C-alpha cells in the first residue's frame, strides 16, 4: 500500500522507470527492426544493444561484456553498490535475429526491447530503495540465433545459465498468455546414395536415390495416421535429381519433428528413422541420417512464477486467455516466457507481422509486458516463500 | 523316298494312323473340353484318358497305370513285342486342367489330344515295320495341374522323367512356332502383422498392417523403372482390412514374379523381398514371406530338336514365325513345346479361346501338329546323329 | 431446505426412488449385458425394456409403444394424472446395441439402465408432490443402432423429437465429464471400375483398379499433413483384387471422416472426394463415391443445462475434469450427454470394458449419474429462468 | 568386275579416296574430340568443319555455307562440273556436340568424321569417271545439338531436307548394325503451384506442391505395370521445396517419355498427363504441363537401302548382328543410320566411351563404315531400280 517503501511502491517505481525510458527503448526497437539480421549475423543488433547498456547512466554502471561466447551475443550486469548467504541472480533475455526475406516477422526487435526494459525497471526500482537492498544481480543476456541454430544452447554449453536463479523473457504474439505450449524439436538431413546409370539404355543397372526419397515420403505420410495429434512432421525434398537421362544417384531430404516432450520426440524420431532406413532398403541405396546440432526442448512451465506474473499483468490491465531454444533454458533455470498481443491480428512469420512489430502501436503493449516482468522479478526478490515455491515447481516438473 | 521301308514311308504311316484315329481323338478332345476341371480335380479327364489308352486295340497293348503318383495323373506305355544297348524312351505329355469360370480357355483339351495323337502315330508307324524295329518305348504321361501347382513337378519329384530320353508336347496358341519364350516364375504370399487399436480414440497405439501393404506396393512400383523389360511383377492386396473403426492388424498380398532365367528370377525375388521387408520396417509390422511350393523354370530350347521339328512342319504345310511347368521338365529331359495356331484370333485365357478350343475347326490344326511331333519322334529313333546332337545341345544349354 | 415441499426434498425423493429400484434396474442392465445384440437386431433388449416399463407399478401407468417406428425402438410416457399453457416434455434416451465379437464393450447396457433410472426418479419425485404438479410429460425413447446406422436419426426423421423440450442421456466412460467433444462423421464407400486383362500376356490392355485404390490411399496420406489436428480420416481397402494373374478390374475402399463441425466436415469430405477422383483420373478407372445413409452431427453443448447438471453431480459426490447420433438430436432439442466413470481404467470398445460394463461395481456409478440426470430434470421443471436460459443457449449455438 | 569403268571400280575408287584422306580425316576427328562442345555452342567444331571443306582441293570446289540457319550448322555441296530430268541429291550428316562433364562420350566426333569421309569418297569416285557422270549433288549438312534441342529439326523447319533424295549418316556404338530401334521421344516440364503456409502453426492453410510432385511420381510408378515393355518413362523432381518450415508452394518435375511410334507416344503422353493432373486435383494445386520444343520421331527403316548397305559392308569385312532427331529426318527423306563397332566394349554415354571415341583404334572402324556409306551412295546413283525401291519402301512405311 502507501507504506514507507512497500513492495507496491517498488513495483510502481519500476513502471515509472520504464515509462521514463520509453523513448530510448523505442529507439532501441527501431534500430533493430529497421536493420534485420539473420542468425549469428546480428552484428548491428549486437552493436546497438551493447551500446545501449554502456550508455545507461551513470555510464559503465552496467558491466557489459560484448562478444560474450558468441560474436553477436553479449552479457550485461548490474547490482546495488553494496557488500557484506548468496545474491539472487535474475536473468533477462534479449533476442534479435530476423527471418530471411520478410525481416522481423516474429517481432524479435520487441523481445530485445522488452528484456532491456524489464531489466532497467528492476534496477530503477532497486535504486529507489533507501535502506540497503537485498543482494541481487540483474543479468541481461543477448541470445542470438533463435530462428536457426539456437544461441541460448550455445550459451548453456558455455555455462552462462548455471548461476541464474530465475530467467525472464517475453514474446510478441496474437494474444496475452502467461504460457503457451512450445514443443521439443529435432532436425534431420537425410541423404540417399544410389548408383548412376543411363536410364535410356540400362536403367536396371541403376539404384534410384530419387525413388528412396519418394518412398521415405510415402513411408512418413501413411505414418501420419498413427501420430499423436500434438506431433508434427514437416519436410522437403531438397535434391531430387538433376537430369532425367541419368537414374539419380543422390537425393537429399530435410525434415523437422516436434512433440510436446523429449520422450515423445525420441519415439517420433525413431519411427521416422525406420521410415528413412526402409526407403534405403527398398531402393538398394545407402542412407545417412544426420541429426541437427541442437535439439530444442519443450518449455517447462513454472506454476508459481506463472501465477505471480498473471497477478501483475491483471493490475496492469492485461487480459489473458512452435519451438524455441528457451525450452532448453527452462530445463536448467526456472523461467517464464509469456506471449503478448501487440495490437495486431497478423500472424507471426508473415509480412504483416513485420509491419506490426515495427509499428508505433506495438510500443505500448511491449512496455506494458516489460512492466509485468519487472514487477514479477520484484516479487521473487522480496517473497522468499515465492522463491522456494518456484524452486519446488522446478524440481517437481523436472521429473519427466 | 519310295524305298522298301524308308523313313519317309514311316512318317507317312504315322500321319495315316493319326488320320485313322481322328474321330476318336476328337471325341477325346470333346470329352475333356465339355467337362472342364481345375488343377488336381481332373477326375473325369483322368477317367477319359486312361480309358482311351486301355481301349486302343489290341486292348491292353498300352500298359496303363491310372492314379500314377497323383490321383488324376496317369502313365501309359507301349513298345514293340521284341527282345534281345538301351531302348530309346520317348515321352509325350497330356495336359487337361481348365481355368476357373471360363473353362478350357487355354485349349488344354487339345494338349491332351495332341499328346495322345502323336503317341498313337509313333506306335502305328513302328508296327508298320517288317524287320524288327529298334528298341523304343513310347511313354505317355498325364500331367495334371499346369495352371496351378505344377503337376509335372510333382512327377519330376517322383522320378517319372529320369528315364526319358526326349519329351514332346504342344500347346494351342495364336500362331505356329517351334519355340516361344516361357519364363521362370516364383509365387509369394506376403502377410503383415500389426497391432489393432481403435482408430477413433487411440490410432497412435496401432501398428497399421494396411499401411505395410500399401508401402510394399509403392516400393515395388517405383522399382518397376529399374526392372529389365523382360521381368514381370504382378500382385493383389487380398486382405486390406475389415472395418475402418479398427487400425488393421493384418494384411495379405499375393504376388508373382517372372524372369527369363533362374539367375534373374532370384535377383528379382531378392529385390522384392527387400521391398516387403522395407514395408514392415517402415510400419512397425512383422512380415512373413512364403514362397510358392513349385517355382516354374524357363523352357530350355533344343536347337537340334527344333530344326528337325520345323522341317517336318514345313512338309505338313505349317508356316512358322507366360510360364509352364514344362520348363522344369526341359531342365531334366531334352524336349520341345511347340505352339500351334488353331484357326482363331482369340487370345489364350479368354472366353473366346474356350470357343475355339472346342471348335471343329481346331481339330485339323491339332492333328496336323500331332503329325509333326510323331514324325520328329521318328527322326530321333532313326537318326543317331540327331540324338547325339540333341544331347549335345542339352548339355551345352544346361551351362546356365 | 427443510421447507414444506422444497426442490431439495423433490431431488432427495428422486434419489430415494432410484435407490428403491436399484435391484430391478440392475436386473435390467444384466438382461441386456448378458445377451448382446447388434444394431437393428436388439429384439431381446427391446423385449426387456418394453416389459420393464409395462411392469412398473401401477401396471400400465407407463404408456408403452413397442416397435415404435423401428422394430427394436420403443417409446414410454408418463404424466401426472391431472388436467386444466403447454406441458413440459422431458425425454430420456436408452441405448442398447452391442459391438461385434466383444459384446457390450461400450457399456450400452448401462445407458439403457441410466435412462430408465432417471425417468423413474423424475416420476417418483413428481408423485411425491401434494399439490398438483406442474404439467410435465416424462418421455423415454429406446434408440437402437447407435454403433451403426444411427437409430436416433431414424427417430428424428419420424418426428419423435419434435415435441421434446429437453433430452437427457449419459454414457459410461473413463471419467466424469458433463460434456466431451463428439465430432461430426461422414462415411463413404468407394468403388473403382477398371478393365480386366491377363497380366501375364497383355497387362498394358488393363486399367488397374487396385492401382486406383493405392493411389487414393497415397493421396489421402500426404493430405494428412494439411488436416487440422481435430480432423480424422480412417479407412480400409476392403477389396484389392482376387488373383495376381488378372489385372484387377474392381476395388473397394471404406472410409470415415470426422471433424468438430459440419462446415469442417464438408471441407474435409470435399478434399477426400478430390483424392478419390484423382485416383480414378490417374488410373483410367471410373469411380463411385457413395456417402453413408446418416451423417452424425457433432454434439451441441448447452451451457445452462451443463452448469445445473454439474451442481447436482457435486452434491452427489461426482468429481469432474468419437461421434454419436445424439449429435443430431442435440441440433433439434436442447440436451446433455454426460460421460461417467464406472470404476474401471479400461477403455471403451475393448474387451475389458465389456467386463466393467457388466460388473457389480459399475452399478453404483450408474445409479449415481442417473440421480444427477433426474435432479437436473427437476431443475428444468421448477426453474423457468433455467428453461429460458437453456433455450437461449440452444438458439445461440445453433448459429453455426 | 574388271570392266572399263564398272560400278565395282567406282566403289574401289571411293575406298581408295577415303584411305588417301585418312590422315586429315583423323585430324578432323581429333580437333572435335579434344575440344568438346555442347548443343548450340559448337563454335570450334563449326570452324573446324567449314574450314575442312573449304580446304579440300581444289580450294572452293566445295561450296560451303557457314552459319547455315543455325550459328554452328553448316552446309557444303559439290557436283560434277557439267550441264545439260533432275539431279540426284544425296545428303551426308555430321554431328559434333558433346555431353556435359564427360566430353564426347557418344563418339560424335566420329559421326562428323564418317559423314565427311563418305562425302569425300563419293566425290572422288565421281571425279574418276571418264564420260560425263550422271547429274548428282553431294550435300553435307552439319547438324548441331543432337543431344539436346535437335538441330536436324531446326534444319527441317528451315527446309534444308526438302530437296534431298537420300540421306546418310552413321553412329559409333558397340556392334555393327545396319539399323537399330530408335524411339520417339517427348519431353515435359511439370510445375505445381500451391499456397505457402507456416507448417509449424497453420499447415492446414497450405496447399502442398511437394505433395503434388510425390503423388505424380506415385501415379506414374503404378502405371509402369501397364506400360508396354518398349515404353520408357524417366524423370526427376528438380524442385521439391526450399525449407521445411514452409509448406512448399512450388514444385517442378522434368520427364521424358519414349515409345516406338508416334501413335504410341501420344497414348503414353496422355496417360502421363492424366497422372500429372491427378496430382494437382488431389493436392489442390494447379499445374502447368509444358511439352518440349521438338519431339523426336522414331527412325523409319528403309529395307532397300538397308540391304544394299549390308552387302557393301560384307565386302568390306563388316559382320552384322535411345532416340535421335535423325528420326524426324527419316520421316521426310529416305535415309539410313547404321551403328558401327569401334573396337571397344564401353557403352555410349560413359567416360570410357569418350576414351574409345578419341582412340587411334576407332579410326580404322570409322573409315571402314564411311567406305560402306559411300559405296551405298554409289549404289543409289547407278541403280535406278534401287532408287525406286527405296522410294517405294519410303512411301509404304510412311503409312503409319
Ligand atoms: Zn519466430
Ligand atoms: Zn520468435
Ligand atoms: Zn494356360
Ligand atoms: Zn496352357
Ligand atoms: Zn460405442
Ligand atoms: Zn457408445
Ligand atoms: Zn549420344
Ligand atoms: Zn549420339
Amino acid at each position: 500500500l502507501y507504506f514507507q517503501g512497500s513492495l507496491e511502491l517498488l513495483k510502481l517505481r519500476s513502471a515509472e522507470c520504464i515509462d521514463e525510458a520509453a523513448e530510448r527503448l523505442g529507439a532501441l526497437s527501431r534500430a533493430i527492426w529497421s536493420q534485420p539480421e539473420l542468425a549469428y549475423e546480428e552484428h548491428h543488433a549486437h552493436r546497438v544493444l551493447t551500446h545501449f547498456f554502456e550508455r545507461e547512466p551513470p555510464a559503465a554502471s552496467w558491466a557489459v561484456q560484448p562478444h560474450y561466447q558468441l560474436p553477436t551475443a553479449f552479457r550485461a550486469e548490474w547490482e546495488p553498490p553494496e557488500a557484506r548467504p548468496r545474491p539472487l541472480h535474475l536473468g533477462f533475455l534479449c533476442e534479435y535475429d530476423a527471418l530471411p526475406g520478410i525481416g522481423h516477422a516474429c517481432g524479435h526487435n520487441l523481445i530485445a526491447e522488452v528484456g532491456a526494459a524489464a531489466a532497467l525497471g528492476v534496477r530503477g526500482a532497486l535504486e529507489g530503495l533507501p535502506r540497503p537492498p537485498p543482494p541481487v544481480k540483474v543479468v541481461v543476456l543477448g541470445t542470438p540465433a533463435e530462428e536457426d541454430g539456437g544461441g541460448k544452447i550455445d550459451l548453456i554449453e558455455a555455462g552462462a545459465f548455471t548461476n541464474l536463479d530465475v530467467v525472464f523473457m517475453a514474446h510478441p504474439s496474437q494474444e496475452n498468455a502467461a504460457y503457451l505450449p512450445d514443443m521439443a524439436e529435432h532436425d534431420v538431413t537425410v541423404k540417399y546414395y544410389g548408383k548412376a546409370s543411363h536410364s535410356a539404355s540400362y536403367p536396371w543397372e541403376g539404384l534410384n536415390a530419387l525413388d528412396a526419397a519418394v518412398l521415405a515420403y510415402n513411408n512418413l505420410s501413411v505414418f501420419r495416421q498413427q501420430m499423436k495429434p500434438t506431433w508434427r512432421v514437416h519436410g522437403i525434398i531438397k535434391n531430387g535429381g538433376v537430369k532425367p537421362n541419368i537414374i539419380p544417384s543422390y537425393s537429399e531430404l530435410i525434415y523437422y519433428f516436434r512433440a510436446p516432450s523429449m520422450k515423445e520426440l525420441q519415439v517420433l524420431t525413431k519411427k521416422a528413422e525406420d521410415c528413412f532406413r526402409a526407403a534405403a532398403l527398398a531402393s538398394g541405396c545407402t542412407v545417412e541420417i544426420k541429426g541437427g546440432a541442437h535439439d530444442y526442448y519443450n518449455v517447462l512451465p513454472n506454476k508459481s512464477l506463472w501465477k505471480a506474473y498473471m497477478e501483475n499483468g491483471r493490475k496492469l490491465g492485461i487480459e489473458f486467455i512452435g519451438s524455441t531454444d528457451f525450452g532448453n533454458v527452462s530445463f536448467v533455470v526456472p523461467g517464464i516466457h509469456p506471449y503478448f498481443h501487440i495490437g495486431s491480428n497478423a500472424l507471426n512469420h508473415t509480412e504483416q507481422y513485420t509491419e506490426a512489430a515495427g509499428s508505433q502501436e506495438a510500443q505500448f503493449y511491449t512496455l506494458r509486458t516489460a512492466k509485468a516482468l519487472a514487477m514479477t522479478a520484484l516479487d521473487v526478490i522480496f517473497k522468499p516463500e515465492l522463491l522456494e515455491g518456484i524452486r519446488e515447481d522446478f524440481k517437481l516438473k523436472l521429473q519427466e
